[PDB]
């Protein structure tokens, strides 16, 4: 079929490396979006504010069992934390007490099991990146969850083929042609469920829903509200919004794309609110400080996702057997470390924008007890703190004492961003930041052994040669330290 020269080369060599073709059918929707020019790019011009929404603490009813147990749970794992200097997934670092994303994950699944339902059914979606060193991690400690890994765990997301930004066609790169392909971001997650058959087998099954977070997020678990709530309301798709703080930087803000809706009569229009996502990679720059604005765009996508399965199974079936979800284009390298390697595009969606693909979607405002991102090492460390605690199903979640706030942690990106200097400034132990509503370290620094950290605290190194290191036991409430 399709169509360009370039697009066939694509549809060859995905055909040739048994990609399925419900991905090859998507990718090649995309690459015939990129090449007549799409981007991508959401301007403030495309959107409005959203400012009502209905808000999960409100809610009361509780769905019953059997909507329960017809509730998948998926978790991403897919990404590497490469940000944050980690060249294997996310979910193997160490969070509190000596246990990793992925036990406690682990733990969550096991608690729900024992108390909630029997069955739970628990996926993992993996790219090809993580795979192996999830499976291994398992192994050893879930055995449980090893066993029936492969069989019904692990959803193993698709590689594309990045393609040259001159030409449209897949790449070339001899020293290591794997990295001629790569896993088109979490909005996989659709494609890679239907096109394994993964999708239609849970529909089978009898399973209704599924509730899906990233795999950094150890807030998110199921919640018997929100499926009554779709219930009540016959939702079929459903994100879950955090009010915006000055920590969310690197996600996505909920937005209103404008639509007038024909109720077979043509008088009036009334018009429906479509709803959209709006990705930080899809605001063009002369638009950026708007997409910053926390008031203007005051909700913040969790990536906690409710799918109703079927319609979903349906919706894809009808779009010729895809979900046609924006194609973000990134621009790379063949190769990210050598900036002499080829230029390409590399086509990604994010699972998010579905919420554009469903007459019936919706967002609900939730707390922050429901989002613990871990996007940075500034992150990580408050985490690692007792500003989070472990509950008793195995979430982390703030202290009681938060208040519901994270504590801003600002951390200079030159000596911070990267895993090893973030263990440097904790060589000597993390911090108490329970009670402490913004630290920033600025310039080089270490923690002392048991400091306390209360109020506003900046402590400051100026001199940059010698790390100001911090004396066991200070407490430093509202002040600035400095050498
Ligand atoms: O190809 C991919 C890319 C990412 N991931 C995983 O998806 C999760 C989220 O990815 P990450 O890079 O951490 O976040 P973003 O894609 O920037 O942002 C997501 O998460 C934010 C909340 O933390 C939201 O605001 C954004 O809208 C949502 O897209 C993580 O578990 C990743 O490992 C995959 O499985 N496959």
């Amino acid at each position: 079929k399709s169509l360009s020269a370039a697009a066939q080369a694509c549809v060859k060599k995905m055909r040739d490396a048994k990609v399925n073709e419900a991905c090859i059918r998507t990718f090649i929707a995309q690459h015939v979006m990129v090449s007549k020019g799409e981007t991508g790019s959401i301007p403030d011009s495309a959107i409005m504010p959203v400012d009502s929404l209905d808000a999960l603490d409100s809610l009361t009813i509780e769905c019953d069992n059997a909507v329960l147990q017809s509730t998948v749970v998926l978790k991403l794992n897919g990404g590497l934390g490469t940000g944050m200097g980690l060249c294997d997934a996310k979910t193997l670092l160490e969070v509190k007490d000596g246990k990793t994303f992925l036990d406690f994950t682990a733990l969550q699944v096991q608690y729900l099991r024992q108390h909630c339902s029997e069955h739970l059914r628990f996926m993992l979606m993996d790219s090809f990146n993580t795979s192996a060193s999830t499976k291994s991690f398992l192994k050893a400690r879930y055995p449980w969850l090893y066993q029936v890994f492969d069989s019904e765990v692990e959803l193993m997301q698709n590689q594309v083929p990045k393609i040259l930004q001159d030409t449209l066609e897949p790449a070339a790169w001899a020293e290591n042609p794997a990295y001629e392909w790569a896993p088109p971001g979490h909005g996989d997650i659709y494609t890679a469920l239907y096109g394994s058959g993964k999708l239609q087998e849970l529909v089978e099954q009898g399973y209704r829903y599924m509730f899906v977070s990233n795999g950094d997020n150890l807030g998110a678990t199921i919640d018997k509200r929100v499926l009554a709530y779709m219930e009540k309301e016959k939702i079929d798709f459903l994100m879950e919004v955090c009010r915006r703080t000055e920590s969310d930087k690197k996600g996505g803000h909920l937005a209103r794309q404008t639509v007038y809706v024909k109720g077979k009569d043509g008088q009036p229009d009334a018009e429906k609110r479509v709803l959209d996502l709006r990705e930080s990679a899809q605001c063009p720059k002369a638009d950026m400080e708007s997409f910053q604005d926390i008031n203007k765009y005051s909700f913040f996508n969790t990536n906690n996702l409710w799918i109703r399965l079927p319609v979903l199974l349906e919706t894809m079936q009808e779009h010729g057997g895809t979900l046609p979800l924006p194609v973000i284009r990134n621009e790379k390298t063949v190769d990210s470390s050598n900036s002499a390697s080829p230029k390409v595009y590399q086509l990604e969606t994010a699972m998010g924008a579905a919420i554009a693909m469903f007459e019936s979607a919706s967002a609900i405002v939730v707390p922050r007890s429901r989002f613990a991102p871990v996007k940075t090492c500034a992150d990580l460390l408050a985490l690692r703190s007792d500003a989070y605690v472990v509950t008793d199903d195995f979430r982390l979640v703030l202290d009681d004492r938060c208040h519901g706030h994270p504590p801003v942690v600002d951390l200079d990106s030159a000596h911070y961003k990267m895993m090893n200097g973030f263990e440097k400034l904790v060589q000597h132990g993390v911090p108490s930041l329970v009670e402490c509503k913004r630290v920033t370290v600025k310039g080089l620094v270490q923690f002392g052994a048991g400091n306390v950290l209360t109020g506003t605290v900046t402590i400051e190194n100026t001199d940059s040669a010698s790390a100001f290191v911090i004396p066991d036991g200070a407490k430093l409430n509202d002040t600035t330290a400095s050498p």
